């Protein structure tokens, strides 16, 4: 996350980061025994490690659960990036507490100007901000005319822009398979994008309401 702020400490609940013997994606907890992640984040075994905030640091909040299974979207495509969604069933059931808890998943596609949160321990770009302690940013979903003016014939359905246009400010390399909530509800899963908070260059995230029917009944 560039241009954010430090969260606060457990405040993203349902933040986890996916451990391969050190931090590679960062992923959102659904329910005790599944979590959303991008799918161009796949590893066929995954330690999840939830209840986190320094990375690095054993706080005593965390909860380190290997996956069982992970699942990509069926419709995944690794040359466009196309629905970009996947899920990890986790070989025990997590504890929900202070520190671990699901986001709720949408039924409900959210408007163009909605602000939202994104979070992650990606790049920072700065030393003044330190990319292991989970940072966040406050961003607006952006409308699909300026996704389109910004990466041409790359945008599809299950995708979205939001950020800043004028560039500063934006998730990054790390936050991949990260969250993206609105109003509580989980909209997004950090993507791609061209470089990190460069004018003119906003974060793509999967559409989660386009792609939470797939998820619904996986889990299931
Ligand atoms: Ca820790
Ligand atoms: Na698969």
């Amino acid at each position: 996350i560039v241009g954010g702020y430090e969260c606060t400490k457990h405040s993203q609940a349902h933040q986890v980061s996916l451990n391969s013997g050190y931090h590679f994606c960062g992923g959102s907890l659904v329910s005790k025994d599944w979590v959303v992640s991008a799918a161009h984040c796949y590893k066929s075994v995954l330690r999840v490690r939830l209840g986190e905030h320094h990375i690095r640091v054993n706080e005593g909040t965390e909860q380190y659960i290997s996956s069982s299974s992970v699942i990509r979207h069926p419709n995944y495509s690794s040359y466009n990036i196309n629905n970009d969604i996947m899920l990890i069933k986790l070989t025990k059931p997590a504890t929900l507490n202070q520190y671990v808890h699901a986001v709720a998943l949408p039924t409900e596609c959210a408007a163009d100007a909605t602000m939202c949160t994104v979070s992650g321990w990606g790049n920072t770009m700065s030393s003044v901000a330190d990319g292991d302690k989970l940072q966040c940013l406050s961003l607006p979903i952006l409308s699909h005319a300026d996704c389109a003016n910004s990466y041409p014939g790359m945008i599809t359905q299950s995708m979205f822009c939001a950020g800043y246009l004028e560039g500063g400010k934006d998730s990054c390399q790390g936050d991949s398979g990260g969250p993206v909530v609105c109003n509580g509800v989980l909209q997004g899963v950090v993507s791609w994008g061209y470089g990190c908070a460069e004018r003119d260059h906003p974060g793509v995230y999967a559409k989660v309401c386009v792609l939470s029917g797939w998820v619904r009944d996986t889990m299931a």
